[PDB]
């Protein structure tokens, strides 16, 4: 076993070295009202390491749009990731603009818990998705043989902040849950007051007491989560290895 | 902080109380040469996780296809998981298969690191995927407010088995990878007759001496991984809310 941030706690206090300078995380994010997605690879030059940071760059305005910033991680140098980024704009022709954390000690690693059985000196592939308040909200651990799928990252935020603005809970493969569909679920009653405008009113679809939702997502909302899904699901058209 | 298991390590010696009986994993499943997907959930009787049990089990031959088991956990009783199981068949009209371990002392939630910030009480929903050797392969700890997809957890299992078979690595969004499409990467040599074997006379597209791949799955494996994926992005034709 390792130690790990959990969700509910606020992301660890820390300044990182980047190719982009010195961050202090969550403050860095937090006071310009940002989300962000904190990655790790294993190390540069790794070619599932580079598809992520490829399948990342091309996310990347879809992320900007929902006010989410990236970050990645390695226990590389800040030289490796200038050195990666430019052997990744020459020969697949993409930019990576997001920020890379060099961990040369390894002591972002130790603190977010990256260091598993799988590698003791390098990270697995960790995902944590941090809101605009700081708070660890979900965290992912794929291994160094597996690539993650990016648009399911999108998912999550975009469900998340749709889930905190609307003040529900998303149900199981939103937006195209097989019972409720594009529905949101009503959280259990916090006062007796807000009890009654919902329990003497209808504007619910309910299954039983502890059962109810509505569809209070803007149809662009709904549909921008779907897209992620289609483009997940989409047989590419070009490949970007045709084209060097 | 707290603590968890590790992707490398041999998931924790236990024996569990389930709806089915006791089990000792991993050995239950290591025994049959059966992969299991262990995942946790706050509460029986709660909408967000109703709707997860649903998911997994209308996917339950696609996991059983790949020879992959499902185990639910909470801390509510076994009769609790019964009667919650009841009340699913009564009111969605689907059978939940899969045994739902019984934690009412909360045991295993803290051997597994499934007690978050969010409630001292209830786990999260965690997702453990664990190999026919009993090794944990990934980890997903999701939050109270947020269901899985559950089709994700599909192309995970489905591309690690792949890559196991084929000694491959899985790029990014697999199999819909931007760069290599439903290429798999070629691992660093294993011998020095392999470093020979395939360094020229390899049939392999290579970005770069650390960059190869080859799309040496079937058709039928590739398509398998895209349905999931397809399945998640369609538009439920029918909701299973408008009958019982």
């Amino acid at each position: 076993p390792g130690s790990i941030p959990l969700i509910g706690e606020r992301f660890p206090e820390m300044e990182v070295t980047t190719d982009h300078g010195v961050i202090k995380l969550p403050d860095h994010y937090v006071s310009q009202g940002k989300w962000f997605v904190l990655f790790s690879h294993p190390a540069d030059f790794t070619p599932v390491s580079t598809t992520e940071f490829v399948s990342f760059a091309r996310r990347y305005e879809d992320f900007q749009r929902l006010g989410v910033d990236l970050i990645g991680l390695s226990v590389d140098s800040v030289f490796s990731h200038i050195k990666w980024k430019e052997w990744i704009e020459r020969h697949i022709g993409v930019r990576i603009p997001f920020p890379i954390i060099a961990d040369p000690q390894g002591t972002v690693a130790r603190r977010l818990g990256l260091l598993h059985a799988e590698s003791a000196t390098h990270t697995v592939r960790g995902v944590f998705i941090v809101d605009a308040r700081g708070v660890i909200r979900t965290m992912l651990y794929y291994p160094m043989e597996l690539g993650r799928l990016v648009d399911e990252i999108l998912r999550i935020v975009k469900a998340l902040k749709l889930g905190d603005s609307l003040k529900r809970a998303v149900p199981a493969d939103w937006p195209n849950n097989e019972i409720i569909g594009e529905g949101l679920i009503v959280p259990p009653p916090t006062t007796e007051d807000q009890a009654r405008a919902r329990m003497e009113s209808g504007q619910y679809r309910s299954l039983d007491a502890w059962f109810s939702w509505d569809t209070p997502a803007s149809r662009d909302d709904v549909e921008e989560a779907r897209r992620y899904l289609r483009r997940a699901a989409e047989k590419p058209a070009k490949l970007l290895y045709e084209e060097a």
